């Protein structure tokens, strides 16, 4: 089932997600060209580990071998870290981190666009974080799942790009992914209805152009399967009684904390 977080619960995923994106805050600067992506990592390992005094869930996790996941241009997800790759004017990155603090998860993740922007890095990446704010301004209790994927899809083909059905959005909390599922696409197969103290992740990905995507020989890295850009954008959340609350804002978000209806 889905579990319901205690006020305690929720107290302690605000402490988790605000660390997660205070990484993604911290990294900023150090995204330019001719850095790798194997330095970032360790930045952020080190940072997590000596600073905020956690561990990040992905080191380890089912063999995961990096802290944080880095995806560049066609990569959809799950990109690893690597010394020898370097960053690149015109690069679309997603950086995706996902820290533990006393026992609870806090997952988010967002763009960088490395030197100088291409147009449809910058259009791609911002159709994507629109996707996820609209998604964001629906959540409340009462709503089913399903709306929430249609709204996304309808939004993006509209936009002429494509949503990946792979690797949802998930719950979250004790756990790094838990139920429910959370698509980012509608499907008659949807059907979970919304609960004040639910947590859980809304994280959709983006193609460029078609939405197949493949797995390379690594067994991690995930790329689109024509090679379209692809980018992803994540937050935290939990379920209000009249909203949401983003467990993991970031200073350059432009959507707020709290969304209330009435
Ligand atoms: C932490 C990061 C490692 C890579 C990976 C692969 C598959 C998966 O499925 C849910 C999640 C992850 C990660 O979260
Ligand atoms: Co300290
Ligand atoms: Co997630
Ligand atoms: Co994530
Ligand atoms: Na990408």
């Amino acid at each position: 089932a889905i579990s319901i977080k205690t006020p305690e619960d929720i107290e302690k995923m605000r402490v988790a997600g605000r660390l997660a994106a205070e990484v993604l805050e911290m990294i900023e600067p150090y995204v330019k060209p001719g850095v790798s992506t194997g330095e970032l990592d360790r930045i952020c390992n080190d940072y997590i580990v000596n600073e905020q005094h956690a561990v990040s869930a992905c080191l380890g996790y089912h063999g995961y071998p990096k802290s944080v996941c880095i995806s560049i241009n066609e990569v959809v997800c799950h990109g690893i870290p690597d010394d020898a790759k370097l960053l690149k004017d015109g690069d679309i990155v997603n950086i995706d981190v996902t820290v533990i603090k006393d026992g609870f998860h806090g997952d988010t993740s967002k763009m960088f666009i490395v030197g100088k922007p291409t147009i449809m890095g910058e259009r791609l990446c911002r159709i994507t974080q629109e996707s996820l704010y609209l998604a964001l301004r629906m959540v409340k209790p009462g709503i089913n799942l399903r709306e929430i994927g249609a709204a996304i899809q309808k939004f993006v083909e509209a936009e002429g790009f494509s949503v990946v059905r792979e690797y949802c959005g998930h719950g979250i909390g004790q756990g790094f992914h838990e139920e429910p599922q959370v698509l980012h696409y509608d499907s008659r197969e949807t059907n979970v209805v919304l609960k004040p103290g639910m947590t859980f992740t809304i994280e959709p990905m983006v193609n460029a152009g078609k939405k197949e995507i493949r797995t390379m020989k690594d067994g991690w890295t995930v790329k689109t399967k024509d090679r379209s850009l692809s980018a992803q954008y994540e937050h935290t959340i939990v379920v209000t009684d009249n909203g949401c609350e983003i467990l993991t804002l970031r200073k350059d978000d432009t959507i707020p904390a709290i969304i209330s209806h009435d």
